[PDB]
């Protein structure tokens, strides 16, 4: 059944290379800062540097809890500190109980 | 125009396979579950089995009615290839006049 | 830092629509940057799903998603009803909660 959450939480940052995005999410699971992350190739346009740039990239999708939100998205930055990615961080109004107690006991 | 929204809903899920997605998907419109499904090809990193997996998965994004949404995530969890299928809704804060309303219409 | 800094934000917009090709996705993109609607849009292809004359129809398409603000928000909606290759476009917005400090400053700096 479908309970209401306020406490889940999805990031969504950008990364250049699907390299990068696989190394990070496996190592961001690892480290329990997220339980499960998806990456989708995209492309961007953005103004960049007063000019239009249109690149390939990795959207990533981190499930995670507000508790790990904050340690989660320092760590990103911390693997490309050199980089101004993406980050949205968006709140799911419900989940199912199953799904939700699974996420909080994976961290 | 744009209008304020609350009754609209996103239900996300995965499953395994293009196949499977096709087949949910469609089976969920039939039903008068959802208005329209999306089906994008995404890699996934959870941890299961005592292991670290990445596999290659479909995201389905649902699009419903709050009226429908627990009927769907019933209908899915019985329909539903995986033991532990994801489950997350959203809640648009605005669309169309003219989308919202065929939404809505598209689940009469 | 602001690149290590979550912000609550309740300014920012995503909103989201379809196109048929990723070239009109292309173009449509470009020119909303260009407008000055949008900070960033994303480019996904998708399949989609859905009644149509009775019968279930199956699509491909390509997802957009415009990160915006607020106050840019009523005009790209405006923008895109005209320039939108759709008669009946896909229109769903989405609130980030939060942001980085870098990241909603370049977003809103970009629309200023």
């Amino acid at each position: 059944s479908l309970i209401e959450t306020a406490d889940l939480r999805l990031l969504l940052t950008t990364v250049s290379t699907e390299v990068e995005a696989q190394q990070l999410a496996q190592a961001a699971v690892e480290a329990g800062l997220a339980a499960c992350v998806s990456i989708t190739p995209i492309q961007s346009c953005y103004r960049w540097q007063g000019a239009i740039a249109r690149e390939t990239e990795q959207q990533m999708s981190f499930k995670t809890t507000v508790e790990q939100l904050d340690a989660l998205q320092q760590w990103l930055q911390s693997q490309h500190p050199y980089a101004l990615p993406e980050c949205l961080v968006l709140t799911p109004i419900a989940s199912s109980v199953a799904y939700r107690d699974w996420l909080r006991s994976s961290l």
